[PDB]
């Protein structure tokens, strides 16, 4: 099945032919993947030569659990982070329950790329990209139930005072169709973009049924294209959640939002709002902020806030086929759905 509740459209590694591997560690990933590209007579095969299906049993929980003692000594280190790139034949990347990754996945001009399964959390190397999730120029992925952490924090003399830690899911480039659905992040400054600059501007992107605890900003900072948003627990985010940018589009459905700051806003660059359709959501009206504790700030240049929690623009037809459970269903039962160990559990109406 192809279906991911979202604009991706892949099954990633699990095709036809496709060849199961175990990786007990980063290096086996990286080796894994390289072998994948020769043919039967050892000659490299443009995109790779087979699917993959590739079992994580790694565990790192070592060097997690010593950056999470020493937060502010991660940026300056080496970043670490396997790179797919450009490998179209497919591929999935699951952890084994109990697998752990001290490491990110860096997805380039690649498609047809499925990450599943994975705890993932503070990465070295945040000075020099170190993201946990990096999808650039890559089509039809799908990153899914996987737990993406580190501290929501900004240490001290960090370059740019933003570099403490890199990003969880940025997405850049080409990605014209991405899938983000089931993860749990938590303790992230910078979630993820969806373009990188003013001119990366485009993509259709769907954001279902994450769990988001204790972040900062970007949930996506959109730039330009659509953005589906629907089933998604925002709870305590710290700066600002949606930035509809560039014009983009932005479809927010039935997601449940508390103890949030400007959770849906325009802001930063003064012109070129972005729209959005507000529906189903735990907020009806702007009565309801003192409820949820949702609280507004204004910016240096010109921005729009959905303080009066209106439509300000369209959206058009949802392609693909999904069935949003309501705002109150994900806020009592997504934590149990979402993240690494719910054997990829999906959140349907009957559990509500």
């Amino acid at each position: 099945a192809t279906d991911t509740g979202g604009y991706a459209a892949t099954a990633g590694g699990n095709v036809t032919g496709a060849v199961s591997k175990t990786a007990t560690s980063m290096q086996d990933i990286v080796n894994i993947i390289d072998a994948a590209r020769l043919d039967a007579n050892g000659k490299k095969v443009k995109g790779g030569a087979y699917p993959l299906v590739i079992t994580y049993t790694g565990n790192e929980d070592s060097l997690i659990n010593a950056a999470a003692a020493n937060i502010c000594g991660q940026w300056s280190k080496d970043p670490r982070g396997v790179e797919i790139k450009e490998f179209t034949k497919g591929i999935t990347i699951i952890g084994a329950n109990g697998s752990s990754a001290n490491f990110g996945i860096w997805i380039k001009k690649s498609s047809d790329v499925v990450v599943q399964n994975m705890r993932i959390g503070y990465l070295p190397g945040g000075a020099k990209d170190g993201d946990m999730i990096r999808v650039d120029d890559s089509p039809n992925v799908w990153v899914d139930h996987n737990e993406l952490f580190a501290a929501n924090h900004e240490c001290d003399g960090t370059p740019d005072n933003d570099t403490t830690f890199e990003s969880a899911v940025d997405i850049k480039g080409a990605s014209n169709t991405v899938t983000v659905s089931y993860n749990y992040i938590h303790g992230v400054k910078k979630v993820g973009l969806d373009g990188s600059s003013s001119s990366d501007t485009g993509r259709n992107i769907t954001y279902h049924h994450n769990y988001y605890n204790d972040v900062n900003a970007r949930l996506p900072l959109q730039r330009g294209g659509l953005v589906h948003a629907y089933n998604n627990l925002y709870t305590n985010i710290t700066g600002s959640g949606l930035n509809v940018r560039q014009n983009g589009q932005a479809l927010i459905e039935n997601n449940w939002f508390e103890k949030a700051i400007n959770p849906v806003t325009s802001r930063y660059d003064g012109k070129n709002f972005g729209t959005w359709v507000l529906k189903g959501n735990n907020i009806t009206k702007p009565a309801d902020f003192s409820t949820y504790s949702i609280t507004w700030t204004a910016d240096t240049k010109p921005y729009v806030n959905a303080d009066s929690w209106t439509s300000t623009g369209t959206f058009p037809t949802v392609a693909y086929n999904y069935s949003p459970v309501s705002a109150q269903c994900v806020k009592d039962k997504l934590p149990g759905y979402a993240g690494v160990g719910k054997n990829l559990a999906t959140l349907t109406s009957t559990a509500c």
